[PDB]
């Protein structure tokens, strides 16, 4: 179309967020405004502040939980690496396979990835043993295990990171230095568990009148982007579009490292609309930073209003929305919620409620405001939506996305495929039945054409190994409960696991390979289909952590 | 309400309404004194927390 060869595009996503297993799910409890913090009553002997000190905590459970068989990992190994590294390095992988792609098959990618500094190293007993874990072995160590060629590095801007990480694709891209980039973002941190921000009650009620601070939350994600023109010609599967994304800093006009202030979000704003031109009455949707401050809440609109305002404003048209509110800030992941968050609504046109909001902060005018605040469903009848994230630092980030918008589906030509199932385990292969055989019910209709096709690319091929020749889902859903259901011999099936032809031999397609697959070296490329997300490589359930 | 032995009546009624370096200067009479008053502003602190030191 028109925009499209300066764009970016959202075409794979994995992550994991508090109360969040998937993507999929983190949307629907977002949607339906579930709060994900959790609460303690029977369990030190300080029952005081709040034992503000912080009485309720945002957590990811299963953060030390990993699978270190999977990439050659001795679990020695594994207990010296950090949590945040484990988990970028499992969600880069999932969120690749998302995509469709294989990652040994689109070495021309780019990497950013940040973390926190949690001091994990210093849990370790007192130690010979080389230091190299650091920010860069992150990154690096992702690229060395998916066969990446694109630059590799770290990025870090505290809670500006991610779009700091979503920056460096976007010039990246555009620069033609890679064809595919990868941007991921993680906190875990090392613990149990006035003056400040923290808020008193532990509810992040962002807009809200009563609005007195925030809570600490642990989350990693990871999306693969590709330029926008490209997704469509090479037919890739496009949640959204990536316009335009700024950067920069504060400088020394507000007084304190820690205060924001509303010049420098300005900037940024206006800057970024300069680069897509972009028309603020475009705008449905507007991720606020939303911390939940009493001063930063009035700071973020004032800045948005005065850019707005001089446009062709006038209303109240914008929705405006922190999913903070859900999650908690979560410091250097709090880009990648929100991105994830504004990717999904324009995925599924829908826009997510602001949660804790039972009045509006007098200080905002938001009738003058050109934004209302969330807190309902939404309608909506492509559309643009905009992201903020604003560093403890004073660097500051504003990105603007855009809908995709055209399917046209069609029914399946053929009435039998083949897929391919394979694990590095059969303990996980017959899961992998399970969390695919979940799936095929929960999404009522899915083609299998690309289902097939899916699984045929953009999934390695493992030892262990099942093949499946049905042809309907009903068909091929029972049928792998039939494969769950482990000893019965009655399936178009074909065990895995349970020598080298390789030289120069031509394959003949029309006929039932998977025999061949099913211990063998076929590439299923010949008829074409579409790339879909369907589900990704369940990865074991090891935990490992340093006494 | 208050009534008196007297034969005095009274009736009321009330309505409800709605920096990084400081200075704190504590006095008193003796030493001792201005050593309790230490203690009952410490102790003070203690439980009341979101108290502005401004």
């Amino acid at each position: 179309p028109d925009y499209y060869e300066d764009s970016l595009a959202v075409i794979g996503i994995s992550c994991e967020f508090p109360g969040a297993k998937d993507h999929y799910e983190f949307w629907n409890n977002i949607k339906e405004g579930k709060e994900s913090i959790t609460f303690f009553s029977k369990e030190s002997g300080i029952s005081e502040e709040l034992a503000p000190g912080f009485p309720a905590k945002s957590v990811l459970e299963g953060k030390e939980m990993f699978d270190p068989g999977f990439f050659g990992f001795s679990p020695k190994d594994a207990e010296y690496m950090d949590p945040q590294l484990r988990m970028l390095l499992l969600h880069s992988w999932k969120a690749i396979e998302d995509a469709g792609y294989i990652s040994k098959e689109i070495p021309e990618t780019s990497v950013y990835m940040s973390a926190s500094t949690n001091s994990y190293r210093s849990l370790l007993p007192e130690e010979v043993s080389w230091v190299l874990a650091q920010s860069g072995t992150i990154p690096t160590m992702i690229s060395h295990k998916l066969g990446l060629k694109g630059p590799s590095y770290f990025v870090h801007a505290n809670c500006s990171s991610s779009l700091i990480g979503l920056h460096s694709a976007f010039q990246s891209l555009q620069s033609g230095e890679a064809k595919y980039a990868l941007v991921g973002g993680a906190t875990l941190h090392t613990e149990s568990s006035p003056g400040l921000n923290f808020s008193s009650d532990g509810h992040i009620k962002a807009f809200d009148a009563d609005a007195d601070g925030m809570i600490g939350g642990e989350g990693a994600g990871a999306v693969l982007l590709k330029k926008a023109s490209d997704a469509v010609k090479d037919g890739d599967h496009i949640y959204a579009l990536l316009r335009g994304i700024g950067v920069n800093n504060d400088g020394a006009d507000k007084v304190g490292f820690y205060a924001p202030s509303v010049k420098g979000q300005a900037e940024v704003i206006q800057k970024v609309i300069d680069q897509t031109g972009i028309h603020p009455e475009t705008i449905a949707y507007v991720e606020a930073h939303g911390t939940g401050t009493k001063l930063g809440d009035p700071i973020e609109l004032s800045a948005l209003q005065s850019v707005y305002g001089r446009y062709t404003d006038k209303k109240q048209y914008c929705g405006i929305g922190s999913v903070k509110t859900n999650l908690g800030h979560l410091d250097t992941a709090a880009g990648m919620a929100g991105c994830i968050k504004v990717v999904m609504s324009l995925y599924h046109q829908e826009i997510a409620p602001s949660i804790n909001y039972k009045e509006p902060n007098p200080n905002l005018h938001l009738e003058d405001s050109p934004f209302f605040v969330a807190e309902e469903k939404k309608e909506l009848t492509a559309h643009r939506m905009a992201l903020s994230s604003f560093g403890l630092g004073g660097t500051n980030t504003h990105a603007i996305f855009e809908q995709y918008p055209d399917a046209s589906e069609a029914a399946d030509a053929a009435g039998p495929f083949i897929i391919p199932l394979s694990a590095r385990k059969k303990d996980r292969l017959k899961e992998y039945a399970k969390q695919l055989l979940a799936f095929l019910e929960r999404k009522t209709d899915t083609d299998l054409a690309d289902l097939a096709y899916t699984f045929q690319v953009g999934r390695e091929a493992m030892e262990e190994r099942a093949a499946f020749i049905t042809s309907g889902t009903a068909e091929l859903k029972r049928q792998l409960a039939d494969f769950i259901n482990d000893k019965p011999a009655v399936t178009g099936c074909f065990r895995g696991e349970k020598e080298l032809i390789e030289k120069w031999l031509a394959k003949g397609k029309g006929p039932k390979l998977c025999e061949m697959w099913s211990k063998g070296v076929a590439i299923n490329w010949h008829k074409h289909p579409k790339r879909i997300s369907l589900p990704v490589y369940p990865f074991a359930k090891e935990p490992y952590w340093p006494k």
